[PDB]
């Protein structure tokens, strides 16, 4: 999971939001309780302008970890 | 705080101003010195037409950070 | 390979990312199938802000070992 | 030298990194060309978080034996 997520982050940093999504989803298939991966997934969709998906994934993330 | 605020922003982008308010208030319960969260709170009330609350929260925000 | 990689890691811990790269590349010249060394190589470039190289090396690492 | 080093290793296995250092240094006083003892010395300092000493001793070890 962590390495897929970091790959996801590297693509996110380059503005490759679809790639970032594909790798965050792969990190999530391996660790479905990664709040970090759901959150960054939400961020990725937020950047594509899909705010309804960002809501969905931000809420899954906040439910795993409400601290932030 | 940051994740609640971004959830707030995602709802704001969809015109869900009451949800945005509820999540910005939750970001503020965790970080009461977030100028960004007070400001966006003010924006949310401004969009609902409650200009007196927008004044209130914009002033709290400008008092934390007068730069903008 | 392992000792070069650990030297690489010691430099990485100090924020000496160019040294870390040079030693991880030397660990890789000796063991080209070290997923750990490719990954930390990717991390090192990620920290320098070269996200396109991080992508490159993270992908080589995930291809040797997709578990993480 | 070998017995001091193994004593060092036994302490290392228990997380007694200062003892491990003291015994590896004693193995080195007797055999200054023990790459194994310099390396494990570096490991011991790495575990204490002294990465600059780990660098120092890992480099002495790799200079006696660059294979690993």
């Amino acid at each position: 999971a962590e390495a897929w997520y970091n790959l996801g982050n590297a693509y996110y940093k380059q503005g490759d939001y679809d790639e970032a999504i594909e790798y965050y989803q792969k990190a999530l298939e391996l660790d479905p309780r990664s709040a970090e991966a759901w959150y960054n997934l939400g961020n990725a969709y937020y950047k594509q302008g899909d705010y309804d998906e960002a809501i969905e994934y931000y809420q899954k993330a906040l439910e795993l970890d409400p601290r932030s």
